[PDB]
């Protein structure tokens, strides 16, 4: 019945490959088990090295295509060190984009960018979507949280043409992918077209990508310490919202111990 | 006292010259009363041709700088066709981007681009930025109407680094330059970064432009009908709503004689 493309949890770092081919002044990743958890044996990815950029990429389960499928992309994100400006979003890329896993750059092509951002004032879940060459951004804010507990970013893409964004389960933002974003202006950000434009004709498939083969992060970090807990990505409406409440348990657990290392300060 | 730079009301269309430098097929303005109007002495500037750009512009009365002032723009649009796709908006010029009025086009550097604009499911009201050479969309959806009866978009920019947005006096939108545009990421859309990158830092001044010179219409019209009733443009926040308030009757009696148009059908 469900179908899981890729569910990390980060015992290890194996499927994970550092870019060998941006031109970066790379820093390292490390599995570390955190400062605080709902879980001992849980474990999570972390950049260890400030002012660097952290570029990695894996290779999912199975390339697959979401078309008249659903699609679920939820992932668990925690700014342990109190963040001042980093990333901590993920993109989705498909086979064209990349041969193989350490020639993954911010050039590279994705199909999607999901996830918080925050640098000064600038707090925002990134949900960039590609179309025709043109990555477009949500037009729609959706703040993102900044504390340094673990939240749990939730996109859902139905072939309805419409999506879904919630965090730690609630959604907060819902709304039809020809209305939310400009995906069928090109032309209005270097051209200043406006939306109204020929060319602008309704597109069923606003929500389809051909291809989905690896998973990548590409984060700027001022202070580093982000860390990624687990990451999930399925077909399946209840499968995700069944992951969720195991994971939002937990972070639940990461809270109360996350409070008692702030006493013995 | 209060400086008005601008205020039009299409007695006339002469300060407005059809662009002769666009690459795009124009359809021809006429000047109207409008099938429902407030004052039959009054008129507007109306697209008359289905499936044609309209683009032209005019010199404002002064050249100025909106830096530790002021500045309020505020116009009267009415979609009286019944829009289906077209803008809509207007466009601030520096007196660089053209060397005089005819040689305005939608490729042209603006200060601000700034108005409703309809298209199939997307109705939004603009508030386009121009930053470092880019334009920048304000990333928080504010929906325009897009009935048949005019309406009074008004815009505010204060040296705070603040904005706000009213339509007919009713303010639906309030905030932040550095906080609901992503400005100080340019290469966000382009070369797929993140807002968090190392050349983030807060601008003072993304509020401020070195010269307004020239405004400009370059609106697309699938059915054209639209009409440009009244602009106004100054530095000063009482007489924008002084001004306003006299534009607001106007609407309330053609409001009145519209209703009384349609039961004729
Ligand atoms: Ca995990
Ligand atoms: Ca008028
Ligand atoms: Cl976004
Ligand atoms: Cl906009």
């Amino acid at each position: 019945s469900a179908k899981v493309y890729f569910h990390e949890t980060f015992e290890n770092r194996d499927k994970w490959i550092d870019s060998t081919s941006s031109g970066k002044a790379l820093g390292p990743f490390k599995i570390v088990s955190g400062k605080w958890y709902g879980d001992a044996n849980n474990k999570g990815l972390q950049t260890s090295e400030d002012n660097k950029f952290y570029i990695a990429a894996a290779k999912l389960d199975e390339e697959f295509s979401n078309k008249d499928k659903n699609l679920i992309v939820q992932y668990n994100l925690k700014f342990e060190q109190g963040i001042d400006c980093g990333g901590g979003y993920i993109k989705l890329l498909p086979k064209k984009s990349i041969e193989s896993e350490e020639k993954f750059t911010p050039e590279s092509e994705y199909n999607i960018m999901f996830g918080p951002d925050v640098c000064g004032g600038s707090k925002r879940t990134h949900v960039i979507m590609n179309y025709k060459g043109k990555n477009n951004l949500i037009r729609k804010e959706i703040k993102c949280e900044s504390d340094d507990i673990s939240h749990l970013y939730t996109l859902i893409i139905r072939p309805n043409n419409t999506y879904v964004v919630k965090i730690d389960g609630v959604e907060k933002q819902e709304g039809k992918f020809d209305e939310d974003w400009d995906m069928l202006a090109p032309k209005e950000i270097d051209d200043g077209s406006g939306i109204a434009n020929p060319d602008y004709v309704y597109d069923p498939e606003l929500y389809k990508y051909d291809s989905f083969a690896y998973i990548g992060i590409d984060v700027w970090q001022v202070k580093a310490g982000t860390i990624y807990d687990d990451i999930l990505i399925t077909d399946d409406i209840e499968e995700a919202e069944k992951e969720a409440k195991v994971i939002l348990e937990r972070n639940a657990a990461e809270k109360k111990m996350r409070d008692e290392i702030k006493e013995a300060e």
